[PDB]
């Protein structure tokens, strides 16, 4: 079963961008993370793979999803990092729990399609 890179990304784009429109909620997701910058030396103690809407989006221009359960697995990996990482408290959490509300909305019909 053949995805052609062109065609992952018309699909799924869109839903990549829902999540950069996301204000202020996309805003700790954007780049990858620089622990020294960030204050936080332990996360790569925490978080092995690491993983960010800017890299995300790398991927899709470049072709590097296969196959779009991919897409969504590196999502969810950039979710499930954070809900790891941080406490219930922090921003970065319930942020990245609305982005998670958002993403699901998004990404249904966009994977029946498919
Ligand atoms: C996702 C990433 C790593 C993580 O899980 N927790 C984290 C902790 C402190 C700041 C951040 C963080 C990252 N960017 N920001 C900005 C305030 C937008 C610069 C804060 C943070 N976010």
């Amino acid at each position: 079963k053949i995805f052609k890179p062109e065609e992952l990304r018309q699909a799924l784009m869109p839903t990549l961008e829902a999540l950069y429109r996301q204000d202020p909620e996309s805003l700790p997701f954007r780049q990858p993370v620089d622990p020294q910058l960030l204050g936080i030396p332990d996360y790569f103690d925490i978080v092995k793979n690491p993983m960010d809407l800017s890299t995300i989006k790398r991927k899709l221009d470049t072709g590097q999803y296969q196959e779009p359960w991919q897409y969504v697995d590196d999502v969810w990996l950039m979710f499930n990092n954070a809900w790891l990482y941080n406490r219930k408290t922090s921003r970065v959490y319930k942020f990245c729990s609305k982005l998670a509300e958002v993403f699901e909305q998004e990404i249904d019909p966009v994977m029946q399609s498919l």
